[PDB]
C-alpha cells in the first residue's frame, strides 16, 4: 500500500540523485561535484529507490548501462505545529479551473466551542480547494516542463544550459557555485552558458554571482 | 535547517509526533499496535531534539517531556520532470481572498518562448497557491490551540478531545484506529464518542467509522 517519501528524500544523495534524473538529458552524472560518496553508496541507494517503487532501472541494451525511469508522479502536502501533524499524497494527471481561495471572513473570534468547530471546518474546505489547486498547477508545470526539455533540445541543442533553465524555473535562485557544485563543472564555463544562455532565454546575473530569470521581460 | 523527511520517513517518529500534538489528550507517546524498544523511542526523541524539531523539559520535586519547536508547512513534488519542495514558515495570519486564474494557461503552445512564458505564468499562480497554504495553516493551528483550551475548561474530558482533535485534521477514524491511538478499548472509545456526542456533532456510520456530522456542523 505505499512508498515512503519522507524516508527516500530524508538522505540528501538521494535528493541530489533525483533532482539529476529528473533531467535525464542535462546531466553527465546523476551527482553533484561536492556530494561526495562512494558507489556501491550510491547503488546502495538507487536500489532503495528500486525497492521502495520510486525509481525503475532499465538495461539499455545493443547488438554485437543500467538506466533509471521515475516511476511516481506525485504531489505532498504536509505541517508540522505543536497542535497538528497531517499529510496527504495528491495523484497527478490532470483540469484547468480557476480556484478561488476564501478566506476573508473566516471567523477571528470564535466565543464558543460550537463556533470554533464550525470555524475549523470551514476552514478544511478552503484548503481541500488549495490542495485542489495545487494538484492542477503541478500537473500542469510537469507536463510543460516535458514540452521545454524537448523544446530547448531541439530548438537549441545544449543539454547544460537546459540544465540550468530548469533549476531556476523550479528554484527561482541559484548563485553560481551551486550551479558550479550540481552540474560538475567550473565557475568560469557556468558564467559563459549563462551568457550563451541569455542569446534566448532572459536571463540576468544580480549581486555578481547570483543567477534569475528576468520576469519583467518574460510576462511583457 | 531541519530535515524534516529524515524526521518523517520513520514511522515511530510519525506516531509519537501525532500523539505530542495533542500531548494533554493522550496517556501514552505511542499506539499500541507498535512494539517498539523503550530505548528505540529515547533514541527517536534525541534525533528529533538534535535536528530541532523538539525540545525537552526536566522537571523535579526527575521527569522529562517534550515540546515541539516548530511552526512550519511543507510543499513538494516528484514527477519524472521535477522534483522541488518549499518550507513555509506559519504565524501571524493575515486572512484575505486568493485568485488562483488556471484557465489558460494554454494546453498547446507552439515557441519554447511561449512554453517559458507560460511556466512562468504558472509559478505567479503557484506563489498565490502556496501563500494561501501558508494561510489556512497558520489559521487552523490557532484555532486548534483555541479548540483544545475550550475543550479543557468547558467540559475537561482529554480522550474526548483526542478523537475530536484526531477528526478535524483527518476526516474520519475507525473504532479500532482511534482504539490503536488512544490505548483504549473499542467500549472505552465507543463510551467516550456517545458522551462527546453531546457537545459536538459526531455520527458513527456502518458501526464502525467516526465522522463529524458536517451537515448539523455548518446548518
Amino acid at each position: 500500500m505505499e512508498p515512503d517519501l519522507f524516508y527516500i528524500l530524508g538522505n540528501k544523495v538521494r535528493r541530489d540523485l533525483l533532482s539529476h534524473l529528473t533531467c535525464m538529458e542535462c546531466y553527465f552524472s546523476l551527482l553533484s561535484s561536492k556530494v561526495s560518496v562512494s558507489s556501491t553508496a550510491v547503488a546502495k541507494h538507487l536500489k532503495i529507490m528500486e525497492r521502495e517503487g520510486v525509481l525503475q532501472s532499465y538495461e539499455k541494451e545493443e547488438r554485437f548501462k543500467k538506466y533509471y525511469k521515475i516511476s511516481i508522479a506525485k504531489s505532498y502536502v504536509f505541517t508540522l505545529t505543536p497542535e497538528m501533524f497531517w499529510y496527504k499524497g495528491l495523484d497527478l494527471g490532470d483540469e484547468l479551473r480557476d480556484f478561488e481561495i476564501s478566506l476573508s471572513g473566516l471567523d477571528t473570534e470564535p466565543s464558543t466551542l460550537k463556533e470554533m468547530i464550525t470555524d475549523f471546518i470551514k476552514a478544511n474546505k478552503e484548503l481541500e480547494k488549495v490542495l485542489e489547486a495545487f494538484k492542477t498547477i503541478e500537473s500542469y508545470r510537469s507536463s510543460l516542463m516535458r514540452k521545454i526539455k524537448e523544446a530547448y533540445l531541439k530548438e537549441i541543442g545544449d543539454m547544460t544550459q537546459l540544465a540550468i533553465l530548469h533549476y531556476l524555473l523550479l528554484n527561482g535562485r541559484a548563485t553560481v557555485e551551486e550551479l558550479s557544485d550540481r552540474l560538475n563543472l567550473k565557475e568560469r564555463e557556468v558564467r559563459e552558458k549563462i551568457s550563451e544562455m541569455a542569446r534566448f532565454v532572459p536571463v540576468k546575473i544580480i549581486n555578481d554571482n547570483t543567477v534569475v530569470l528576468d520576469e519583467d521581460q518574460i510576462l511583457r
